[PDB]
Order: C-alpha cells, then sequence, then structure tokens
C-alpha cells in the first residue's frame, strides 16, 4: 500500500467536484460578462449559432474537419424530414497533416489541405463542382459572424505559425483561390461541439449541449441571448462556445494539480495553458501515466527499479494504452504484451500496479469532467422552469467512447451532481461532417 498512497493522490472527494463545478458555472459567468470577458479563463465565445431561425435548404454539401492528426473531407446529403432535416455521409476521405505543414506558415497548412479538397474532389469526378463548404474548425474562435471568426491561439498541439489572430475563414479562401481548379461557398464554420450538438439536436430536440472528450475536451451549451453580452439583442438563443479546456488557466485548479499535471504542463506546446483539458484529453491521459509509472519506478515500487529507454521518452505511453490495460480481463495477457511491446518485462503484480496508475489517471479524468458537464447544465437549469429539466447532451470523442470505463463513471458522477435534472446521452454518428453541413444547409438560405 505503498504504492496506493501515491496513487490516492488522484482520488477527488464529492466535496472536491462540487467546489470544481461551482469554480466553472463561476467562471462561465465572468466570460459571458463584458466587464470580465477579455481576462476569463474560459472565453465563453458566442458562436453565431442561433435558435431555430427556420430556414434550410436540401442538397449535397461539402464538409471539412480540422483539428485532428487526421484532417478529413466529406459530402453529406442535407434532406428534409419530419422532424427538420435529415443528413448522411456520402463520400469521404482523410489526410494526415505532414509536419512540415506544422512548423511553417499557415498558408502552407491551408494549402496543403486546399491540396487535399481538390485531391478529394479529383477522386470523386466532382472537380467540376461548386458546393456549399461546412467547416469544423476545432480550435478556439472569436466570432464576428457564423462565417468569419479569429484563432485566439493553437491549442492540442498544433503549432503553425501565422495563423493566430487571423479570419480562419479568410486563411481558407486565400488558398482556395490559390487554385482556381474549383469555387467553394465557405457558408458556416463552427467548433466540433456545436457541430456535435446540432446533428444530436436533429435526432433529439432535448438536446441543448455538445460535448466532446477525445484528443481534446471541451463543451457547447443553448445560452439566453439576453446573457450574450458580447452580441447586441436579447431575443432569442445563440449557442456557446466554453472552451472550458483552457479553466484553470487563472489558477482556479491549483490546489488539485498534482506534479504530474506540473510536469505535463511544462513540456506541452502549450505552458500555461488548456490546464484543464490536460487533466481529461487523449493528448495527455497517457502521458500521466507514464509520468506516474516513472515516479513508482524512482520509489523503486515498479519494475523492479529499473525503466525502459522508451517509457522514458515523452508520449511514448499512448493513451489507446491506458484504455487497452483498462480492458485487460485480468489474466495480464494485455498488460503484459503493451509493456512489452515498450521494451518492458514486468511481472504480474507490476501489470497489477500498471493497471491501477491507468485507473486512477482515467477516473479522475471522468470525475474532473463531470464537474464540468455539471457545471454547465445546472447553469442551464437556472432558466428552466419545469420540476424536472429533461436535457440532452451529445458527445463525441475516443476517450469517451473507447475507453472501457469512462462512460459509465463519468455519467454517474454527473448525475450526481445534477438533481432535477433527466439527462440523456446521445453519441454523435458522424455528427461533425454532418454538423457543418446541417448548419451549412441553413445559413446558405442566407449566401
Ligand atoms: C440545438 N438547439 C436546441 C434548441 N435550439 C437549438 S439551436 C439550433 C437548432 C437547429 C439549427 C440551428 C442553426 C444552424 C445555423 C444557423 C442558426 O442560426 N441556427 C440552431
Ligand atoms: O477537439 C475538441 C476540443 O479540444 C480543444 O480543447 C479545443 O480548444 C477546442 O476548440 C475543441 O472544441
Amino acid at each position: 500500500t505503498l504504492v496506493e498512497q501515491i496513487l490516492a493522490e488522484f482520488q477527488l472527494q464529492e466535496e472536491d467536484l462540487k467546489k470544481v463545478m461551482r469554480r466553472m458555472q463561476k467562471e462561465m459567468d465572468r466570460g459571458l460578462r463584458l466587464e470580465t470577458h477579455e481576462e476569463a479563463s474560459v472565453k465563453m465565445l458566442p458562436t453565431y449559432v442561433r435558435s431555430t431561425p427556420e430556414g434550410s435548404e436540401v442538397g449535397d454539401f461539402l464538409s471539412l474537419d480540422l483539428g485532428g492528426t487526421n484532417f478529413r473531407v466529406m459530402l453529406v446529403k442535407v434532406g428534409e424530414g419530419e422532424e427538420g432535416q435529415w443528413s448522411v455521409k456520402t463520400k469521404h476521405q482523410m489526410y494526415s497533416i505532414p509536419e512540415d505543414a506544422m512548423t511553417g506558415t499557415a498558408e502552407m497548412l491551408f494549402d496543403y489541405i486546399s491540396e487535399c479538397i481538390s485531391d478529394f474532389l479529383d477522386k470523386h469526378q466532382m472537380k467540376h463542382k461548386k458546393l456549399p463548404l461546412g467547416f469544423t474548425f476545432s480550435f478556439p474562435v472569436r466570432h464576428e459572424d457564423i462565417d468569419k471568426g479569429i484563432l485566439l491561439n493553437w491549442t492540442k498541439g498544433f503549432k503553425a505559425s501565422g495563423a493566430e489572430g487571423n479570419n480562419v475563414v479568410g486563411l481558407l479562401r486565400d488558398a482556395i483561390k490559390r487554385r482556381g481548379d474549383f469555387e467553394m461557398d465557405v457558408v458556416a464554420m463552427v467548433n466540433d461541439t456545436v457541430a456535435t450538438m446540432i446533428s444530436c439536436y436533429y435526432e433529439d430536440h432535448q438536446c441543448e449541449v455538445g460535448m466532446i472528450v477525445g484528443t481534446g475536451c471541451n463543451a457547447c451549451y443553448m445560452e439566453e441571448m439576453q446573457n450574450v453580452e458580447l452580441v447586441e439583442g436579447d431575443e432569442g438563443r445563440m449557442c456557446v462556445n466554453t472552451e472550458w479546456g483552457a479553466f484553470g488557466d487563472s489558477g482556479e485548479l491549483d490546489e488539485f494539480l498534482l506534479e504530474y499535471d506540473r510536469l505535463v504542463d511544462e513540456s506541452s506546446a502549450n505552458p500555461g495553458q488548456q490546464l484543464y483539458e490536460k487533466l481529461i484529453g487523449g493528448k495527455y491521459m497517457g502521458e500521466l501515466v507514464r509520468l506516474v509509472l516513472l515516479r513508482l519506478v524512482d520509489e523503486n515500487l515498479l519494475f523492479h527499479g529499473e525503466a525502459s529507454e522508451q517509457l522514458r521518452t515523452r508520449g511514448a505511453f499512448e493513451t489507446r494504452f491506458v484504455s487497452q490495460v483498462e480492458s485487460d480481463t485480468g489474466d495480464r495477457k494485455q498488460i503484459y504484451n503493451i509493456l512489452s511491446t515498450l521494451g518492458l518485462r514486468p511481472s504480474t503484480t507490476d501489470c497489477d500496479i500498471v493497471r491501477r496508475a491507468c485507473e486512477s489517471v482515467s477516473t479522475r479524468a471522468a470525475h474532473m469532467c463531470s464537474a464540468g458537464l455539471a457545471g454547465v447544465i445546472n447553469r442551464m437549469r437556472e432558466s428552466r422552469s419545469e420540476d424536472v429539466m429533461r436535457i440532452t447532451v451529445g458527445v463525441d470523442g475516443s476517450v469517451y467512447k473507447l475507453h472501457p470505463s469512462f462512460k459509465e463513471r463519468f455519467h454517474a458522477s454527473v448525475r450526481r451532481l445534477t438533481p432535477s435534472c433527466e439527462i440523456t446521452f446521445i453519441e454523435s454518428e458522424e455528427g461533425s461532417g454532418r454538423g457543418a453541413a446541417l448548419v451549412s444547409a441553413v445559413a446558405c438560405k442566407k449566401a
């Protein structure tokens, strides 16, 4: 139990969650106010996706999706249901970002994207078409409108120079026009949360929140227009992109941050930023385990003191490993093969120890996440006048989807924190591509 004291350092009492939930609600209120929006850690960026204005055009839309390591392009067919609209990916391609598309300028990257966009249309015998473009761009943006907004600053590792501070929809067309090959109506730009929330909404009208727990972690919700001070008008409702991943950036979380958190921060491409996300996101989960495993080896408590050449390099313990280790049936084969691949020869108890480290890190990720969701939901509840508020959350993300137990721990906690709420979780089917497209089909009955 010399180990079980090290890992206990991940535990969070319900009291700790309530504190975090209340602080989230607090920074969310600050982000929405004129006086404090500028230094707010939780920017609460308005998205200009508005309460059903009702004006949808059917037809085929192209959808981009930059935000992961695998940039995507797809075509989607929007139509007209009894509900509202139907949608469906019809054809689709994925392309790696090189690395010279990172390190260099943004234009390079958008030219690379432009290449792929064309490459897609080549291979689809459609290069001779003019389609409305939906763009899911999963980074923080200050929107002037549904189709104009600036990159506040890259997260999740992306480092492309000269992209910060600029019209992202600008840099895009900028590069689409340096092609001539094709013409695109870049109608609409959305965050992944919103994309997802929109597509879930068309499945379920109760969906007023969108959540992503994958490489990164973030959320978006339907706000009352009179509370979005950064937008003129008091009638209706606008979806607001919280950007809660940067909760803790003004120190809100210092009492919770562990050494493993401090070390992950310093070494990251975004030091001092996105602190909350760095407790949850799958860009960081495995790195936290690596770090936890290492302390255990220096304390001579695991791997019989010694450590692999690989275990000792940043980004070696992939998040998917956390996941696999937790799906091990007990026979340890699964834990062994990951560790052996890494260059280790664990024993029965090493395996068990690596298991415990994983569960400590992902259980905390889940709990910490549940507090933010509970923050958002309980805030919303203050604007709902009915004994039992029924809300629906749309969710996407590898960590949420693929990890053997996150979903379950996550739900139970969220529910403990949200009295008088009946919550529904719905997982977005292709909901990003469809999301950007469905948002386009509406903003197109405008441009
Ligand atoms: C998600 N939800 C639930 C209740 N109201 C909403 S917001 C919603 C629903 C359906 C379509 C749109 C939408 C898309 C693009 C521009 C716009 O103003 N609205 C916005
Ligand atoms: O990709 C999911 C999320 O992860 C990152 O935190 C981004 O800042 C954000 O904009 C996004 O919505």
